[PDB]
């Protein structure tokens, strides 16, 4: 039949809205950002006679934006959408997924989780509360994160020993209340960066474009490799080139250097928490 006329919004709850409309020369569909497609909607009454100009759409998502249109019968053109409305909010009903963490620089405890999509926000002023305690303790430390779009918190505590075992978890929340906590993950705090320096560093000019850099290994168990910085005289130190080798290398050959050119050379130790102090700078000239 004909497309039903305009739509009037009668009531808005968190999971349902009441509707009334004008006659068309019924069935209801809804729409959100989830799809440009319209979804057939459930109602009260479950079935709508042509007799009635009103109905109530149900099982809507809290704090979601909705449009609605009406269809008459047989199976004529759908109506123009109603004005876009937003359902009332409720406490979030899903916990954050993919919870873990680890690493970071000295004295950090980095905690991570997958952020809930807008779809799950369920209310105004959405956020996350992060909870964590040293393994086997009584009390949790809570911190609030007002960033619905970030899945990371970094806790800083100078007292924290390196690789301290921790119990951690995350829940969502909005102005209406708290969502369910996530699974409890076991993460370790950041390890300390190496503090010692590569000793006995030497550089052997091999050619017009190559030098060999050698050094003595440090003894810290945590060290994972060594970084060799090299920059020329006419360069800023912070614009240096770099090479990284495993902790099982005592030397490395640097290629593609410019001929007859003064080069500064560096060696430092590193692990997952960053770089230790570099060796005293050694200068050389490449061959002509």
């Amino acid at each position: 039949p004909g497309p039903p006329g305009g739509i009037r919004i009668e009531e808005i709850r968190d999971t349902a809205v009441a509707l009334t409309w004008s006659r068309g020369t019924y069935t209801i569909q809804s729409k959100t950002f989830l799809s440009e497609e319209w979804k057939d909607a459930k109602t009260e009454p479950s079935d709508i006679e042509g007799n009635m100009e009103s109905a109530r759409v149900i099982d809507l998502i809290p704090w979601m934006e909705y449009e609605f249109r009406i269809i008459a019968t047989g199976t004529g053109e759908p109506s123009m959408p109603s004005q876009r409305i937003r359902t009332e909010g409720a406490p979030p009903n899903v916990a954050p997924s993919d919870v873990g963490g680890g690493g970071g620089s000295n004295r950090e405890l980095t905690i991570t989780w997958m952020p809930l999509s807008r779809e799950y926000h369920y209310g105004n002023n959405f956020g996350y509360i992060v909870a964590f305690k040293p393994f086997g303790e009584k009390e949790w430390r809570r911190v609030t994160v007002t960033n619905p779009e970030i899945g990371r918190y970094v806790h800083k505590d100078e007292s924290m020993p390196p690789s301290t075992q921790y119990q951690v978890k995350v829940k969502a929340f909005n102005s209406k209340g708290d969502g369910p906590f996530s699974l409890t993950a076991v993460i370790y705090s950041a390890q300390d960066a190496p503090t010692e320096v590569p000793t006995d560093v030497s550089v052997k000019v091999l050619s017009s474009s190559e030098i060999s850099v050698s050094w003595h290994h440090v003894t810290e168990k945590s060290v994972e490799g060594y970084q060799i910085r090299y920059w020329a005289a006419h360069d800023k130190e912070a614009a240096a080139q770099r090479v990284q080798v495993s902790n099982q290398e005592y030397s490395t050959k640097l290629e593609n250097l410019k001929p007859n050119t003064r080069y500064h050379i560096d060696v430092s130790a590193f692990n997952s928490a960053g770089y230790g102090p570099p060796s005293r700078t050694i200068d050389i000239i490449t061959r002509k």
